[PDB]
């Protein structure tokens, strides 16, 4: 399975989705370190229920029919490919549902990653290494 670099994920994002600077520098501090980059990263949690994929996105409300909720209508699986489309699409909606509920600006807090590890970065100077010619 696809296990992406940092700066390859980087100008993944740059360059077939078209995401702000902003949007990039936050997804890949996630990704990092809530998976390696790593796109078949699968972890089974104490509540008997599953985070898939790049961003570790949990079938107890955002994918999967059978369990659960859908809220981002797709199989769990289609999280765990080596196109990371719908891993981003799932990602943001959730960043969009934690916004709402959570306030302006703290959408990414849905992500323990985040909580622990970027929003105490400086992730200007994260994504340094990446971003220089």
């Amino acid at each position: 399975a696809k296990v992406f670099g940092k700066c390859e994920f980087a100008e993944l994002l740059k360059r077939d989705y078209y995401l702000s600077n902003d949007d990039i520098k936050n997804w890949v501090c996630i990704a990092e370190f809530e998976s390696s980059f790593n796109t078949a990263a699968i972890n089974r949690n104490r509540n008997r229920s599953t985070d898939y994929g790049i961003f570790q996105i949990n079938n107890k409300y955002w994918c999967g029919s059978d369990y659960g909720k859908n809220v981002c209508k797709i199989p769990c699986s289609d999280l765990m490919s080596d196109d990371i489309t719908e891993a981003l699409r799932c990602a943001e909606t959730i960043r969009r549902d934690t916004e709402r509920f959570r306030g302006r600006g703290k959408g990414y807090s849905a992500w323990v990653a985040y909580n622990s590890k970027c929003k105490n970065r400086d992730l200007d100077q994260y994504m340094a290494e990446c971003w220089s010619h």
